[PDB]
């Protein structure tokens, strides 16, 4: 089966798509903790534009909730609520 | 709504999940020719393993072939096949870089 043209075009075309995101590029400030997940599913701006002088970037943005298990190592675990940005509308804008 | 602890980790676990790869990336000695679309989605393994010691690499992959349009500059444009590394299995095993 070989992927038409348009169909390679529409899946591609820049649009929110589930990215998984690592927690510390999210919480580069973070020092102490360890994070389990280390890694989150995100919707976020990806794919291409119908220009090279177009990039794809969010328009709209709402927060999303997740229950990541928080560590201290050799201290101890607890499992609390983190916020991360997800991206809800992206656009094709000049750089 | 909060999303639970255990469907994050089933999400996020090391596994193939559609990904928008630049085409430059899969073809760098190609910039002679301007390809549309200029990223294309495939199946990459991607995701979180549960050891420092770990890292999700594919362990089966296969080639999917797709229509893209070929652009030589000031000369014309060819829609053909193009080739792309896919991956269909992933797993967390041990570091090897």
């Amino acid at each position: 089966e070989v992927v038409k043209f348009m169909d390679v075009y529409q899946r591609s075309y820049c649009h929110p798509i589930e990215t998984l995101v690592d927690i510390f590029q999210e919480y580069p400030d973070e020092i102490e903790y360890i994070f389990k997940p280390s890694c989150v599913p995100l919707m976020r701006c990806g794919g291409c534009c119908n220009d090279e002088g177009l990039e794809c970037v969010p328009t709209e943005e709402s927060n999303i909730t997740m229950q990541i298990m928080r560590i201290k190592p050799h201290q101890g675990q607890h499992i609390g609520e983190m916020s991360f940005l997800q991206h809800n509308k992206c656009e094709c804008r000049p750089k």
